[PDB]
C-alpha cells in the first residue's frame, strides 16, 4: 500500500500539524506571557515540557518529530521517505502559523532574533544547539539499543529545554525552522530569518551523519 | 460483583479524595506561599509535582485522574462507566472544597482568575491548555502502547506543569474544575466560573476524540 | 544469620549514615548559599534532587531511606525490623549533626522555623507534607505493584522538591526529623523543634496506614 | 583485538572529544549569557541537562563519561583500562579547551572560582560534590543490578545538576577537572586550580572505593 495512499500516513501527517499546533500555542503562550533575562528559564521549560509532553503523547503515531531539523536529520539517516519529510515539513510549518496567529492575533521571545552576536554567530550557535537535539532524538530512538530505560519523550523535551538554555540569550533559540517561521510570517519580520533555517538543518544532517557514519555506524 | 456494591470501586473513589485533598492542599499552599509573575515557575511546578507524585502514589488503585476533565475524557474514551465518573467528579470537588478550606480558613494564584483575555479567550485558552493534559493521560495511559518505558506519573505531572507555564498569566491556570471549584466555594467568588469548567471539559472530551476517532483509532 | 550480626545488616546502617550525610551536606550547603523567597525553588529542588540521587545511589543497599518518618513508615508498614529502625535513624541522626556540623562551623533555611504559622499550624502543615512522600515512598516501592516503569528514586525525590514548595514558606520544610535535628542541635536552637518531629512521624505512619490497610489492602 | 588497534575504541575516544566540546559549548553559553545569584539555577539547570542529553546519546557508544573524576573512579572501580583512562581525559580536556575557545573568543561562571571560601574549604566541598556524582555513575551504572527502571542518563545529569545547586556559590562548581580547565586555559587564569584536580580526583576515587569495596563489594 503505497505511502501517498495510505491512511496511516496521513494520520501521521495530521499528529505533525495537531502537535505542532499545540507545541507552539502553549509554548508562544508561555513566551509572550506576563524582563527578558527574567524569562529565561521559564521560557526553557516551556518549550522543553511542550515538546516532552507532545512526543510522549504522539510519537507513536507520527514520531512527534515537530521540527524541520528533526525530520531533515531522519530522512538523511534513511529513517523517513522524501514524501514523508515534505509532508511533515509542511504540517509544522502550517501548524506553527496557525499557532501563531492565533497567539498574537519585535518586543518579546515570540519572535527568534540575534541579540549581541552576528549572523554568522548566530548561524553555529544554532547549529550546534540543534546539533545536540538532532543528536538526542536519533540516538535515544535508535532501534539496535536496548539500554533506553527511561522516558525517551522527556530526554529530547530536556534536550530541547537544554538547547533553550544555551542558545536564548544569543538568538532566541529557534532550533527548529517552523518554530522560527511561524512567527516571523505572522509578524512580516523576516530579519535574519536563513540563520534559523542554515543553522539548524545544517546541525540536523550533521547529527545524523556523525551518529551513523562514524559514531555507532551500521 | 456491580460495581457500586463492589470493595475495590468504593476504595478507588475513596483514593480520588485522598489524592485530590492532598493535591489541592500542596499546590495551593505553595500558589498562596510568601509578586505574581516571580511565582508562576513555583507554581507551576507544584502543580504539576503534585499531579506528578499522586498519580505515583494512587494510580494503579483509581487512575489518579483528580481532574473532572480527565475523568470525563476517559468516559468519552468509553474507559470508565458512567457512574464511576460521576463518583469521581464528586470526590473530587469535595476533596479540592475540604484542602481549600484547609489552606484558606482575589490576591493570589490560589483562584483562577482572568488577567487581560476575555472570558471567551479565557475558554479556548483553557481548553487548549487541557486538551494537550488529557491527550497526555490519554495517549500514555493507552494499554495497546508498548513503547512507554518511562513514567507515565511523570509525563502527566510534566504536561500539568505545562499547561500552567502557558496559560497561568491569563488565566491563572484552572485545567481542572474541581480545581476551580474549591477557592471559587470558599472564597465565594464564582466571577468567570463557568470558563473553568467549559474550557477545560470540552479539551478533555476533545482530546479523546481526536485521539481515539482520528489519530489512534480503535 | 542474625540481623544484628548480619554483614549487609551493617552495610545497610552505613549506606544510611554516608547518604545522610551527603544528602544534608548538600542540601544544606545549596539553602545556606549566597532572601528567602528568591531561595525557594532553588533550595526545593536541591533538596529534592539530593534525595533523588542518594536514593538511586543506595537504594538497592539499605533502601535509602534518609529520613525518620520515612523509615518510620516503614515499619508500621511491616517491612523493617524494630532493630532496623533503631539502627537507621540512629545513622540518619548522627550523619545530619556531622554534616551540619561541617557546613555551618536563625539567619537562613538551613533551620526549620515557623514562619507565620503557629506551631499547631506547622504541625498540620509537617504532616501533610510528609505524608505525601512516605505515601510515594510506599507506594513506588510497593513489590506487588508491576507498573513503575519509571525511575522510582525521582519519583522520591520529586515528592521532596513537592513538599518543599508547599511547606517551605511556613515551616520551612523539615519533613525529616533529623534533618531538621542536625542544624538544631548544631545550632543550639530547638524552638519549636517538637513540631519537626510529631508532624512527620504521624504524617509517615498516617501514610502507611492508608495505603496499606484502606487504599491497596495485603 | 588490542585495544589501542581496535576500531570501537577509537570510536568511543572521539565520542568523548564530541561529547566534551558539545557539553562545555552550551553550558558555558548559558553560563556567560545575557547577576550571579540570579544565574545559579539556570546554569545548574544547563550543565546537568547537557550531561543528561549527552550520556543519553553516547552512553552507549563511550559510557559519556565526559569527565576525568567520572574516568578515574571507572578506573580506580576497574572497569576501563589505564590506556582508555588516558585517552578519555585527553580528549575531554581537548574538547572543553576547543569550546572554551569557541564561546570566550574572570567575569561569570565560565571560570570556576573560589567564593568567600579558602582553597582547603574549597577542596573539601569538590570533593563531596563530586564524590555524590561519581557514586551515583557508578552506581546507576552497576551491571549487578536489575532495578535501574528509569533512565541513568537522567539520574547522571540531575546528580550534575545537584552539584552545582550545592558548590556553585562557594567555587562555581568545576566536579569535573577538564571542565575547569578549559576556560582556565583559555582566560590564562589557573588561580586556585589545583582545587578543581585535587578535590574531584579524590571524589572521584573515594566514590568507588565507598561504593565497591565497602556498601555494594564484590
Amino acid at each position: 500500500a503505497r505511502e501517498f495512499k495510505s491512511k496511516n500516513f496521513w494520520k501521521a501527517v495530521l499528529a505533525e500539524l495537531v502537535g505542532m499546533t499545540l507545541f507552539i500555542f502553549l509554548s508562544l503562550s508561555a513566551a509572550i506571557g506576563n524582563t527578558n533575562p527574567d524569562q529565561e528559564v521559564k521560557v526553557s521549560l516551556a518549550f522543553g515540557l511542550a515538546i516532552a509532553t507532545l512526543a510522549q503523547s504522539l510519537g507513536h503515531i507520527s514520531g512527534a518529530h515537530l521540527n524541520p531539523a528533526v525530520t531533515l536529520g531522519m530522512l538523511a539517516s534513511c529513517q523517513i521517505s522524501v514524501l514523508k519529510a515534505v509532508m511533515y515539513i509542511v504540517a509544522q510549518m502550517l501548524g506553527s502559523a496557525l499557532a501563531s496567529g492565533i497567539v498574537y492575533g519585535n518586543a518579546n521571545l515570540g519572535l527568534n532574533a540575534l541579540s549581541g552576536v552576528t549572523p554568522s554567530q548566530g548561524v553555529g550557535i544554532e547549529l550546534l544547539a540543534t546539533f545536540q537535539l538532532v543528536l538526542c532524538v536519533i540516538a535515544v530512538t535508535d532501534k539496535r539499543r536496548r539500554d533506553v530505560t527511561g522516558s525517551a519523550p522527556l530526554a529530547i523535551g530536556l534536550s530541547v529545554c537544554l538547547g533553550h538554555l544555551a542558545a536564548i540569550s544569543y538568538t532566541g533559540c529557534g532550533i527548529n525552522p517552523a518554530r522560527s517561521f511561524g512567527p516571523a510570517l505572522i509578524l512580516n519580520n523576516f530579519e535574519n530569518h536563513w540563520v534559523y533555517w542554515v543553522g539548524p538543518m545544517c546541525g540536523g544532517v550533521a547529527a545524523a551523519l556523525i551518529y551513523d557514519f562514524l559514531l555507532a555506524p551500521k
